[PDB]
């Protein structure tokens, strides 16, 4: 169909998405890609926002689409898509930087963490609202890092619609709840993310499952000897409890009881074993999809079609409202 | 052909040009166009920086590509285009944002002007590059106000091309000298624009010719009662002689000394005189040109498939450079 409309993109900035991208975004998209029209969006011209090497960008962009099939998005379901492919995007972003306050671009937490910024770090959470309402989306499943730009993204179309009403729908944000962050290992404190230096605490999908299986057996616990998910008090327990269930589909109740009498090291065994036998099968699939990119580039030249031609509406309702000669 | 390659623009912000866009900018276009391909853009998209009327909007984008051709424009040797039809210019200023240092947009002189900024009225500077840079521009007509302008547009080229050496061509920046600044009447310091608050002081070429001649009449002059051009020392004196030279063809050294005895009052009478001899014509093209759109349609139609043609390529070049999937 068309409805319970769907959004979500993933920056090809790295040669792997980590644990946080697959369960704190991608596994959300493979529940709802049942019963909802979804379009998942690699974002490349938010990628160069930082420097990028050409050959590079290309060739994680396609792998990011290809992480997307191997995690479980179904293309016969859903539409992936290249964000550049489709010109709407930066077209209905100017549009929306007109209707967007400069403090309110200021105060972006981002824009904050750095003010040698440029215009693309300071307006890219108006592209990204761009991305959304380009689509009438109704929700876009994120995780907890990306509430406060689709808090502007709400507001810039209930913005603009105060001014044309009926123009652009308002989306609602779906966030996950225990997900919605993985931590680093080494740190359970700040999100697992490709900008903390080291990949030590960083798992990501496509690196050696040995490796990965290393990390996860060396990662920061706390003295209780207690097994139990409380993500204050136990940073690196809860952590694992979570990557261990979210991998599995066993709820970490479930987990904790039959942890009980259980060490530390017991609980890195298991999640390693089990994250392990979780990235096995994506890695052969992205193997295959690097090696036969038919597949994958007419999935993306599908998508970009289907992408352009809702997209396109939308700029052009947008257009006629703001009084353009089109 | 396709060589001397020329771009420049005008705001739909009013229902009509003044005397300051059609000499210190409409007047050298009418010149180069023989000789040099060129493309006149009414750029609608940065009329939205401010809010806008949309039916005002667009008849105004209509009203001031027909003053293009009023004023000798000639869609036989020039392309006229609306910018908002054609994609390919936020696709650019999307990307050429992410080359602009942020603080070399803050030291634009209308972001320090205000700063209730808007991200648009931050980032139109980029957008006004994308305008240039999108069509292989060697030369940017503009007068005087748009220099600082156009500098971040070479500078933005030269750092795109630093990494991607022969991607875009850096424009020359094409400044008149005398009309270069039309000043306002009523105070000859600063130029004649939409923006003084009282049309007192402002000659638009549609309006009135009667009231135009009457703020000419009216205008500030000085005490020595000299006819002389000097436009530090006799500010009003010498924007009128500038006024009159433009729209008659007589250079001012030949017209002060066709004063020599002469008072400011048959200044003002000979340049009210002339410019009521110029802008009539004009009227009577633009009344034809509003009550008989299919002409100017038909103009607008061809030329937006001709920027599109030639836009979207340099857009492409430019997306291979950074290594997106095309
Ligand atoms: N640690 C994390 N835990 C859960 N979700 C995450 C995590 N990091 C990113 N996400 C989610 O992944 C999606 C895309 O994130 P994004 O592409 O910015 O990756 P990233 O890990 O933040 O990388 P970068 O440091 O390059 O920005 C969003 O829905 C975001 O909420
Ligand atoms: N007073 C003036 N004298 C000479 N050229 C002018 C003058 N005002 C504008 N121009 C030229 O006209 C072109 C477009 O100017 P623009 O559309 O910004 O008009 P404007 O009069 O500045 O109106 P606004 O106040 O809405 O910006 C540019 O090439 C600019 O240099
Ligand atoms: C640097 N650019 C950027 N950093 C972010 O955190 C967002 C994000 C990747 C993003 C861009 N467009 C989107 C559309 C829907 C959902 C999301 C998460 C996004 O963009
Ligand atoms: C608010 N926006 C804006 N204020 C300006 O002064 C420029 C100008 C009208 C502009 C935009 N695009 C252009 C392309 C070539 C030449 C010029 C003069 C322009 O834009
Ligand atoms: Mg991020
Ligand atoms: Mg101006």
């Amino acid at each position: 169909t068309g409805s319970r409309r769907i959004f979500s993109g993933v920056q090809p900035t790295s040669d792997s998405l980590h644990l946080g991208n697959a369960l704190g975004a991608v596994a959300q998209w493979v529940g709802l890609q049942d019963d909802h029209d979804a379009f998942f969006c690699v974002v490349d011209l938010h990628a160069i926002t930082i420097p990028q090497d050409p050959e590079a960008l290309r060739r994680r962009t396609l792998i990011t689409a290809a992480q997307y099939l191997a995690l479980g998005i179904d293309p016969g379901r859903a539409t992936i898509f290249v964000q550049s492919q489709v010109p709407a995007h930066t077209q209905l972003a100017w549009v929306l930087g007109c209707f967007t306050g400069f403090g309110q671009a200021s105060r972006m937490t981002q824009f904050k963490d750095k003010s040698a910024t440029t215009v693309g770090l300071f307006t890219y959470p108006v592209l990204q609202a761009a991305d959304v309402l380009a689509y009438d989306t109704e929700l876009v499943p994120v995780g907890e890092d990306q509430r406060q730009h689709l808090e502007l993204a709400r507001d810039v179309a209930q913005r603009f619609n105060s001014r044309f009403p009926g123009t652009l729908v308002v989306p609602d944000v779906l966030i996950p709840k225990m997900t919605a962050k993985i931590y680093d290992l080494q740190d359970p404190t700040s999100k697992m993310s490709k900008s903390a230096g080291t990949d030590a605490g960083l798992i990501n999908l496509l690196d050696d499952p040995a490796l990965s299986a290393k990390k996860i057996r060396s990662a920061v616990t706390d003295s209780e000897r207690d097994i139990r998910y409380d993500p204050d008090v136990k940073p690196g327990v809860s952590n694992l409890l979570n990557i261990q269930s979210a991998v599995t589909g066993t709820d970490i109740d479930v987990l904790v009881d039959g942890y009980a009498g259980h060490g530390y090291g017991d609980l890195k065994k298991d999640t390693a074993e089990a994250v392990v036998e979780f990235v096995n099968p994506i890695q052969a699939r992205v193997d295959e999809l690097t090696a036969d990119p038919a597949e994958l580039e007419a999935v993306l030249a599908a998508g970009a079609q289907r992408a352009h031609d809702v997209a396109s509406k939308t700029v052009q309702r947008v257009y006629d409202r703001l009084g353009f000669l089109l």
